[PDB]
């Protein structure tokens, strides 16, 4: 696990697939017609670690709704993306608004929309409950599951490549 | 499990229980008198691929709820019956409606109203945590759990007994 | 586990915890000053078949909600005695409106609050997460836990008992 | 485990993280802007139960919500810092305004905000998913997790120190 620091060493846009990854793919709905939507304590912690070491964050979500902009503006996550199933569309379309190489794009994804983006980016990730050929596609499969530490797992896992772990658990110290 | 896909080779109406199947059976109520009910994102993308190979999807639920004609809306679920506890009747009901026959209908249930229906379908199946004797009678049990990929995993399972699985997934690589 | 069905062989009277018991023991509340509370549906057939056997359901809970009420309704428990910690004075009370024996009263409960009527309940049931004391005081430990199984569990366990079990199976068969 | 009990002994402040701790660290939103957490039933008993040995509770947050003041108000937490992520500081703040001593303060957090409070206090605890470092800076980890009787086993962890447990389960046999 020493070749995945290698594939993280020079990744400077993360993005994220929503259902699944940043939550654990329940989407909930009641009888008023409201939409609801869970996410991890832990991964927040470690999306802004990422972002704070200069990492820009986005989002790409074939969903569209309200709690992924809330969530997205409170980590800053920048770039949202909602209501877009092509997620390699989408993530070059990045690539070029910024001038950063797909090479040095991480995505992280767990089911078939997400399958060619995770394939594509430089480094890619998927989690244990992803679909198979989306994993088998994958640089990495996280230990954590979506929606409980998969995303703050590979935060950590990023930072760690860029030797700009230990110095932020440092400022908790 | 070859003797699955025979069963599974020529359904044309896949009927699926609510609770227990699509949620994890939680019902869920709130101090302002409303109602709330979950489900899994994968199993929306399974029902949207089995749909898309040519294959009706009904709803036969005892229960009756918003959230369910909601869920149903997005996924092309487009025979939604509510209210209903006598499943096999209802089921019996769709056979006439569509001019499909018995034998060619899947149904998936996790409880005793679900029993004949899973006993008298062509393709019978129930889940782990099904009741027993629903269990003892049904063709197949999955192994994903109600909720969590339990829909998804029947989907992926009529599509590979058809021919249809691995061109779905062909258009995501 | 036989000489369980010898202890609930003449309960005419069931009692229940909601909390840890009906529910996963989950407390909800959101940021409009709304509280939220989840049951499990086999939970539900299985009382509404208890029930249908003659026996009366009671609930006394330390809470109070309106959600409480309304499961209560749907599934006809009868007795609801909320913003009560004292189970036993309120078992005991209904022992008495209804001109029923202790000894014929079962109760679940999972908590110190539970100890005293899950002790001198004809039968008594705790549930594994349920707190040490009160478990090992009662005459049954579910292999379910609350919220997911435990109350069917015992609805199935008295409904054979009182040999009312395979009857109601076959009313689906 | 009785080298625990030695460092619970003389503590009079109980300070709880919530986000984890008195949750699974869920972070829950909907589509009308409306947030939500969850807590656990047994975590609440054992609050009042420490509280009533004369221990006083507070909660220390680095999120900000309405219902962490419902929890606190009825659980008699008195003392609830919100949006705040220096936890040692706000802690030695409460240490003075109390005139109680930081080495007879228990601490309870589970990630790298939560560090130096764990590592600091007479008492550190946390819990199994946990970030490593809190966890390793810490007297102990609890068996069970957050927002599923975490905050209960330690609640009885230093009743049972303090010789005051036995007595609050005596209470109700």
């Amino acid at each position: 696990m020493n070749e995945i620091y290698q594939k993280a060493k020079h990744i400077k846009l993360f993005a994220m697939d929503v259902d699944g990854i940043l939550s654990d793919g329940q989407i909930i709905y009641n009888s008023e017609g409201t939409e609801t939507k869970a996410f991890y304590v832990q991964d927040g912690l470690g999306l802004q670690a990422l972002k704070q070491s200069g990492i820009i964050l986005a989002i790409i979500t074939g969903r569209s709704s309200a709690m992924v902009d809330r969530r997205a503006k409170e980590l800053g996550i920048s770039h949202i993306i909602q209501g877009q199933d092509d997620k390699l569309t989408a993530l070059v379309g990045l690539t070029k608004k910024l001038g950063i190489e797909l090479s040095h794009c991480a995505y992280i994804g767990d089911d078939l929309p997400d399958l060619k983006a995770v394939r594509e980016a430089g480094f890619g990730i998927s989690v244990p409950n992803g679909c198979e050929q989306t994993r088998a596609v994958s640089d990495y499969i996280t230990t954590k599951t979506g929606g409980n530490g998969a995303v703050r797992e590979v935060c950590e896992l990023i930072l760690k490549a860029q030797n700009n772990f230990d110095a932020f658990i440092a400022t908790f110290q």
